[PDB]
């Protein structure tokens, strides 16, 4: 079968269209992936620390932990950037109100392993051969047994590009650390910071190995691979956004003088407080709307910029990615600021590598703390400065930490609304924490697989020994050796179209002639996948 | 059944999605119509003369001709700002590649007819009371024997709002003129301008009647009516707009120089001339891209601003309407100049009434002819001022009437587009023109009706004589009469959904925070229904 | 749950909600949710009465309500007999502030929580309530007891079909009609379990 | 109010509500977006006191039963929830 | 809400929704203090404009004198609703020393 | 729309329409004012 191509390329997206209005959203993937031989062919077990780490202040840049670095290369393709491309987007997010997870299944063909001949002859000659024989290692861990290592968070994913070649990671695992950073220090003060890290306590510690928990797969030029069919169990995710805030629910206090002038300017009155009817969660004879019945807490403060630690050290506390308020905030709505590459978005050419970009969600919940406070007791509408606690108030005597740093608003109460899709450098799904009690979600996805999460696909070159045995000796020598082989995923999903409803059109996003240079080409084949919107359709809350 | 309703209300817009990508578009359009009763109960044929008409230069000012005053009054619906309202159109426009008529039906209910008593007790008091008896005549001419007379290009449609009354307009349709305006002029020459008119040929004088054309209903309050059910026979419309132009079809000549450096601004080379190889529909064995073999002529210049001249009178003759150019030209290319009213569009509350605004559609196909020349025999790359016509070029003595205003350039080569909907005061469906040979379309409208097209309906308040006879007079008197009722219909189109086929995302209209003000309403109650660009999905052509 | 809590978002500032419970044995109410209600000359409070509407405030029975002026937290080992300094008091002057005291920012919310639903305030109290239609749901509303998993009953709307005089009607702003109104019965059946 | 007892302890309360319901004649026909500023909202300290935000003013008026006071009595609480360990929402219709 | 009265005669309310703000209150102030409070609304972020219209998502029905309407039957699926309360606290919970 | 019907027998007495700019209606040109010459038609009648 040497001369015999295996599989397919195809990376088309197909759109079908079924009664009640749905749509079979099937995404083809292809892509050529390039491997080269593994340059350690062990299993190492490194740690890491850095200067920086110990130095007062600089203790959020600590970057200390151990590595199980494996002498595998992973392929996830498990970021909307591999399926579909910039039209699809503006097409599924302009119109579906839901999408789903549905089928998955890769599948690795055209083989091709390569020899390299090295011909010193005057000037450095490289001669290129095909060791028809020798062969590509591949494995799937269908029960996800290898510690899941989602690629999307460190955009080293597959090339969201049909057109161009791509590189699989080196896996390489979280394992057991013992860091130990006490005591924290503020930039300025002289003190004596501890810092270390040993491989944490015997009895967590995890080595697996790729050989020793899933079979491997040896792959000739004429052989091909394929998964299964996988099919997820998750949770529609919305492509919706809420907008409605405590302040926008419900029945609006009725007025008593409509505007006689024309203008945003001119606004209505409303009854003087003390007359008005209702509940209140207060005293007061008088009904505000700041003050007034809702029906629960639409948003939370989540302590900003609040660092834990435990065991591997001390970490930022996630907060549920929201849109920033008038006052743009971000880092305390979760904002999430991707860093693209020359792979994945970003223009192929230009001299400047990676791009920055930050992005928030569309859906209306996050806060503006710079603005936020507390009164006491009878609440009073009419302050003390005594019994009023301010947004430039300092706590613990520090000038610039206000209560809202260490304040929580999280409660029964609470309504919340889930991550958004980040076309591109978004992750997709996600495997769920093993813990007892799960989280209601995950900032890295919005997708969470209920069940057993699709396998991870390892790759790895076959050794091609020489004739230099092997064994009897530390590390040993081999023809260097890589490989060509294609690559073709098909992820489908489900979404519902939309309906006109209202009087009103909504948000949509279009090409103005000022942004369709970010998606054309170059007069020299740049080309860019620079971040989108999503969930740009509004919908009502209550 | 005094008491009862008749009829229900119901402005709903139901989108039902299909199988292989289709959609149910189905339109339900209530209004509450209000009548007056007819100030005139007898057939008129008027004259119009007016003195503008008869002055030097004032000539495309003729407004003369013969009406049919009937004492009838018309209820047409056919113009989209009856059907739907912003969001629909973004939504219809948005997505669909095309779309198409299908069903129609009207339907009046909950009549209500009213007298009015004058009691002039000091200051002047009215008293309302109901004439349960009196009736309401309607007739619908199925067969349409009544001429022709779309509302919409006089924006005398029904309101564009199903929360605001409305009302039907006089029924007049055009009788056989003899219009006189020998000889033209311009104006500042002095010259005797005959100016006249005389009721026609009489072999070409046609008086309809209601009365005498269609059976009439009556109708008391407890009555109702409904058209049958009719189905349109329409070629599709496309709600894609084409791009490419000759200078855009087909395999683009081989460059030898791709840029080096990024930059719209650094562009390719091409061969010299000569050494070009091809199809030529010119001599020089030179290849250039304004001389190249093109499928076909793709647009075509119709001699503009011409007026000819037939027993009615002087007439602009009809431009397709096709997008302008970089050269905003747009008379030439004609677009279409609507006029707003306080009930179709522009803020119902607004001091200045009625709205301006021009339509170009979005297929390119249009001219420049500040631009277009002409060369003699042998063309020659390098002119003659002698053997080239030129945009500047005084024909007929005239310093300002170039050789383009007498251009025609259609021809068997010529590929032409369909005029464009135009949301809302557009005009939907028209009927054909009974001619043995047919236009290929029509400017009024995107739909033309094969068969025969719907029925005219019409409307007006049955006489309530007095006590004081009739006949044996002429004018008779009768008490002050008028009415109130419901009117619901439901029109019906198919269409298609898009797809992503390409890279990049395209055009789309969508709210910007400096438009959303046009789709809601005004802190007083004001209302918009500005027109919104239609066709906007791109297209190949070729 | 931090009381008296005021957060910002979009549309303004505003009071943070807290899920009504009963009160202690030092009558707190604000912090614990007690909900004030106003009467009308049509819901409850004498028809006859010369002053308009009522007051009266209401708190549930099933008591997890707490007392934070009695509140208090203590140091690393804990140790029975205080220590000024290890010992944050009811009384503490927190951010600076000297009657702002740290249960007004105290949220003790957890996994252990165990909690109880509004409840039925007869009679101006609501009854079912729409669900928030967020991704993740409220655990409960304090507007009413009851929250429909599904779809809520409709709205029912009303309005006086307009009464247009002779003075026709479009082609100006505000039309004018015949002064009309209505008297009509309603009968509802609502039944319970 | 119809309070029919069942086996094993379970109680169909039915309560109907009628009730005379009179409308005015809307007085403005349109659709309003008015805005909301109080003088108190811009105030050293009156910040609780904030009345702002945006309304949407239908022609429409809105019948809302949605409370108990509607459809029992002081009797019938009294019998409830005296007696009842628990209550559910069941079935609702109305009829003008 | 209606009238809780059956023998007194009761009126519907005026229907009005929310739209989105964009309320501007920077900075909070305290009573005293002097500082100049920025205090505006301008209608919300465009992408958030909800415009209803009766007219326009619900059928509406004609009602002469001699007319009648009525709901359908409405099903609720609720969690049932407790009409007892609970007393023991942490302090009251288990076997006692 | 006429607003003008005569008042005098004869063909003579016309009727009058509104000035052109206050008319409404299609334009397959730009000025404000609409003309029976220069009014939209569906087609052309003939041709020269």
């Amino acid at each position: 079968g040497v001369g015999v191509s295996t599989g397919t390329f195809n990376n088309q997206t197909e759109f079908q269209y079924l009664g009640e209005g749905l749509v079979r959203i099937t995404a083809h993937a292809s892509r050529l992936i390039h491997l080269n031989m593994p340059e350690h062919e062990t299993y190492k077990r490194i740690h890491v620390l850095n200067s920086e780490s110990g130095v007062a202040g600089q203790m959020v840049q600590d970057d200390a932990h151990t590595q199980m670095v494996t002498p595998w290369s992973l392929i996830d393709a498990n970021a909307w950037g591999v399926w579909f491309n910039p039209a699809d987007w503006q097409l599924i997010s302009n119109n579906m109100t839901e999408i789903n997870l549905v089928s998955f299944e890769q599948e690795i063909f055209n083989v091709v392993l390569k020899t390299i001949t090295e011909s010193a002859t005057s000037p450095p000659t490289k001669i290129y051969n095909n060791d028809l024989t020798a062969s590509l290692m591949v494995a799937l861990d269908t029960n996800n047994t290898l510690p899941y290592t989602p690629a999307a968070p460190r955009s080293e994913t597959l090339g969201f590009y049909p057109w161009l070649p791509t590189k699989p990671t080196q896996y390489r695992y979280y394992l057991s650390c013992i860091r130990n950073l006490n005591p924290p220090t503020y930039t300025g003060q002289s003190q004596q910071i501890t810092d270390s890290i040993q491989t944490g306590l015997h009895s967590d510690i995890m080595f697996y190995t790729i050989e020793n928990a899933v079979p491997i797969h040896l792959l000739r030029t004429g052989d091909e691979f394929s998964t299964g069919i996988y099919h997820f169990d998750t949770k529609p995710l919305k492509l919706t956004h809420s907008w409605q805030t405590n302040r926008s629910l419900g029945l609006p206090p009725k007025l008593l003088t409509e505007p006689t002038t024309e203008g945003d300017q001119h606004p209505g009155t409303l009854p003087a407080a003390n007359t008005r009817k209702g509940y209140h969660q207060t005293i007061n004879n008088s009904y505000t709307e700041a003050t007034a019945i809702r029906p629960a807490q639409v948003g939370y403060n989540t302590p900003y910029m609040n660092f834990e630690y435990s065991n591997g050290g001390p970490f930022l506390t996630p907060i549920v990615p929201t849109a920033d308020t008038q006052y743009n905030d971000d880092e305390p709505n979760g904002a999430i600021r991707f860093t693209m590459d020359y792979q994945h978005g970003h223009l192929t050419t230009s001299s400047q590598e990676l791009e920055r970009y930050t992005f928030n969600p569309q859906s209306k919940c996050g806060r503006a703390p710079k603005q936020q406070f507390n009164q006491q007791a009878p609440l009073n509408l009419e302050n003390t400065n005594n019994g009023t606690l301010l947004p430039s108030d300092p706590i613990g005597g520090k000038s610039n930490m206000h209560f809202m740093n260490t304040l929580n608003t999280y409660g029964p109460l609470t309504a919340l609304n889930n991550t958004a899709p980040v076309f591109p450098n978004g992750q997709i799904w996600d495997k769920e924490l093993d813990t007892d009690l799960k989280p209601r979600l995950h900032v890295t996805a919005p997708f969470v697989c209920k069940n057993n999460p699709p396998g991870q696909l390892f790759v790895k070159i076959a050794p091609n020994l020489t004739d230099d045995f092997n064994a009897d000796s530390p590390q040993q020598p081999r023809i260097i050796t890589y490989s060509n082989f294609w690559w073709k995923g098909t992820l489908t999903f489900t979404a519902k179209m939309r309906s006109s409803n209202m009087w009103n059109p909504i948000q949509q996003h279009t090409t103005t002639a000022e942004n369709i240079g970010n998606y054309i080409p170059t007069n020299i084949g740049g080309i860019r996948m620079f971040p989108e919107y999503s969930q740009l359709i509004p919908r009502k809350l209550y």
